C-alpha cells in the first residue's frame, strides 16, 4: 500500500480512537455530577412553583419568556458594536451564539458573508502569522550574532511559538478576570476555547454592564486580543501543523516524478 | 516592497474593511427588529407577572431555575452517547456550547484535549480530503476517456462546489424531518455546523431525549458532521491551502535569487 493511504487510514483509526477515548474519560468526570444537578434543579422547581401558585402551563409560559429574554438581558447586542463583535465570531469561525441572526435576511447574509469571509480570516491569520516568524527569526538571527556565534533552528522555533502560546492566554486570563470577574482559571479557559475557535459560548467578554454600549476602551482591547491571540495561535500552527496537510500531495507529486 | 509584505497588509486591509461592512449590514438588519423583540417581551414579562402575583423577587427566582435547567431539559449529555457528541464538537472546533464542561476536571481535560485533538483532526480531514480529489480526478479521467482527458482545475472546483451543495442539501433534506425544523432552518444549521462555526441557536440530537432513545438517528448525525466536514475539508484542500502556503513559498523564491 502507497504511503499516502497508509497515513490517512492512520489518521482516521487515531481520530476514531481519539474520539472513543475522549468520550470515556468525559463521561467519568461529568456524568455523576450532571445526575446530581439535574436532580438538585427538579427539586427547586417544585418547591418555587409550589411558592408562587403555578401550574404545569404557568411555568410552561413563564419558562418561554425567561429564555426569549436571555440575549436581550446582556443588553443591546445588535447596534455598530455588537455586530462588529458578531462579525468577528463568525469570519474566525469561533461563533458564540450568545447573540445570532434572528431574521431570515440576517441568516442568509450571514452565509454568503461566512462563504468568502472564513477563508479571507484563515488566509490572513497564515499570511501574517508567517511574517511575524519571519520578523522573529530574524530577531533571534541578529540576537545570536549579537551576544556572539548563529542560524535559527526549528526546535528554537517551537519553544519561542509556544512561549508566545502560554503568554497570550496569561495575559488575557490577567485581563478577563478582571473585567468579567471571573476565576483566572476561567477567564484563562474562555481564552482558550476562543483562541481555538472552538467558541462553546459558556463564557463570552462584553456580556456583563452593558460593555457593548458603555465601555469602549475595554471593547476596543477585546477585539484587539482575539485578533492579535489569534494570530499567536495562527503563527504557531504555520510553524507545526501546516506542514502535514501537503504531505499527501508532496508523496503523490513524488510518485509521479519516479514513474 | 516584497511581494509577501504587500499580500499580507492587503489580507489585513481587506479583512478590517470586510469587518466594517458586516457590521453595517448586520446593524442594518437586526438592530429595529432586536428592539421590536426586546419591547414585546418586556410587554409579555409584565403581563405574566400580573397574571401569576410574581414580584421582582418572585420573577429572579424562577429565571434563575429556568436558565440553569436548559441543558438539562433536552436530557442527559454526559453518558458515552453524549460525551461522544461533545468530544466531536470539541476536536473539530463546532463547540455548540449545548453541553459545556461544568466541573474543573472537565474543563481542564477539555483543554489538553483539543491541544492534541484539533490539529489531529484537522490533519485527517485535509489527508481524506486531498484522497476523496485524487479519486474524483482520477473518475473524472476515466470518465472523460470512457465517452470520447486531462482534468482541470476549473472542473474539480465545478465538483467540489456541487458537493459542498449536495452535502448541506442531504443534509438539510434529513434533518428537517427528524428535528421537524423547515428545510431553510436546517439548511442553515447544516451550513453553520461544517463550516465549524456553531452557534448552538440549532442543535442536532437535542429533542425526544434523541441521544438516548434514538440510536440510528444519533449514528446517522455523527457520520453526516465527519463526512461532511471532509467534503468541505477537500474542498479548502483544493481552493485555500495553496494561499497559505504562498508566503512561505515567497520567502524561499528570496534566498533562491539572492
Ligand atoms: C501543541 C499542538 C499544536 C501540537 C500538534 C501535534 C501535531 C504535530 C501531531 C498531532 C497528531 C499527529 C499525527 C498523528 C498520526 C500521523 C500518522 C503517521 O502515519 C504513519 O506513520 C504512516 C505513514 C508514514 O510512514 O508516513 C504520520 C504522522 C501523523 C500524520 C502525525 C503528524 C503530527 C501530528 C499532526
Ligand atoms: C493593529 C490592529 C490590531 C489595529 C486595528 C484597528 C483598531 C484600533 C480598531 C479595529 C476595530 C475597532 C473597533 C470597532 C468598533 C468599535 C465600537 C465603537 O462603539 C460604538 O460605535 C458605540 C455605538 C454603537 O454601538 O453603535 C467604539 C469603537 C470600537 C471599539 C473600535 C475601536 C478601534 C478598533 C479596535
Ligand atoms: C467558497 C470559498 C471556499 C471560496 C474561497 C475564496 C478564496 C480563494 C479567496 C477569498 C479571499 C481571497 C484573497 C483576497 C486578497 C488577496 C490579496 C492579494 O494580494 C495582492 O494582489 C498583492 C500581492 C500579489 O501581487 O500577490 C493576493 C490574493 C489574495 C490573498 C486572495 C486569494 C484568494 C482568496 C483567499
Ligand atoms: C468510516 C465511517 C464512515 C464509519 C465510522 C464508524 C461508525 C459506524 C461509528 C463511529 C461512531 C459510532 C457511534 C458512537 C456512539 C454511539 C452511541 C451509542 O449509544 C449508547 O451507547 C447508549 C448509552 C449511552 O449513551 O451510554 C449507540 C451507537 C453510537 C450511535 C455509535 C454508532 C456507530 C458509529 C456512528
Ligand atoms: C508584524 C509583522 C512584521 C512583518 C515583517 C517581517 C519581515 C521583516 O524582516 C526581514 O526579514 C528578512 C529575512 O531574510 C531580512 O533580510 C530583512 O532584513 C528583515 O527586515
Ligand atoms: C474515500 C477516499 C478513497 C481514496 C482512494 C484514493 C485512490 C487514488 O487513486 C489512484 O490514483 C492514481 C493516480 O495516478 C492511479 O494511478 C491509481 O490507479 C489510483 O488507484
Ligand atoms: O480559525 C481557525 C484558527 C484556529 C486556531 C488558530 C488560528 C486559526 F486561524 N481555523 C479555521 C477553522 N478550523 C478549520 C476547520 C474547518 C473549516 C474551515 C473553513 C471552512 Br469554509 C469550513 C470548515 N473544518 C474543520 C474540521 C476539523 C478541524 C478544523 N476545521 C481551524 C482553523
Ligand atoms: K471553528
Ligand atoms: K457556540
Ligand atoms: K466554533
Ligand atoms: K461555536
Amino acid at each position: 500500500m502507497k504511503r499516502q493511504n497508509v497515513r490517512t487510514l492512520a489518521l482516521i483509526v487515531c481520530t476514531f480512537t481519539y474520539l472513543l477515548v475522549g468520550a470515556a474519560v468525559f463521561d467519568a468526570l461529568e456524568s455523576e455530577p450532571e445526575l446530581i444537578e439535574r436532580q438538585r434543579l427538579e427539586l427547586r422547581q417544585q418547591e418555587l412553583r409550589a411558592r408562587y401558585n403555578l401550574s404545569q402551563g404557568g411555568y410552561e409560559e413563564l419558562e418561554r419568556v425567561v429564555l426569549r429574554l436571555k440575549p436581550h438581558k446582556a443588553g443591546v447586542q445588535w447596534r455598530f458594536a455588537g455586530s462588529f463583535y458578531f462579525a468577528i465570531t463568525v469570519i474566525t469561525t469561533i461563533g458564540y451564539g450568545h447573540a445570532a441572526p434572528s431574521t431570515d435576511g440576517g441568516k442568509v447574509f450571514c452565509m454568503f458573508y461566512a462563504l468568502l469571509g472564513i477563508p479571507l480570516t484563515l488566509v490572513m491569520f497564515q499570511s501574517l502569522g508567517e511574517r511575524i516568524n519571519t520578523l522573529v527569526r530574524y530577531l533571534l538571527h541578529r540576537a545570536k550574532k549579537g551576544l556572539g556565534m548563529a542560524d535559527v533552528s526549528m526546535a528554537n522555533m517551537v519553544l519561542i511559538g509556544f512561549f508566545s502560546c502560554i503568554s497570550t492566554l496569561c495575559i488575557g486570563a490577567a485581563a478577563f478576570s478582571h473585567y468579567e470577574h471571573w476565576t483566572f482559571f476561567q477567564a484563562y479557559y474562555y481564552c482558550f476555547i476562543t483562541l481555538t475557535t472552538i467558541g462553546f459560548g459558556d463564557y463570552v467578554a462584553l456580556q456583563k454592564d452593558q460593555a457593548l454600549q458603555t465601555q469602549p476602551q475595554y471593547v476596543a482591547f477585546s477585539f484587539v486580543y482575539i485578533l492579535t491571540g489569534l494570530t499567536v495561535i495562527g503563527a504557531f500552527l504555520n510553524l507545526v501543523v501546516l506542514r502535514f496537510m501537503t504531505m499527501n500531495a508532496e508523496d503523490e507529486k513524488r510518485d509521479a516524478e519516479n514513474l
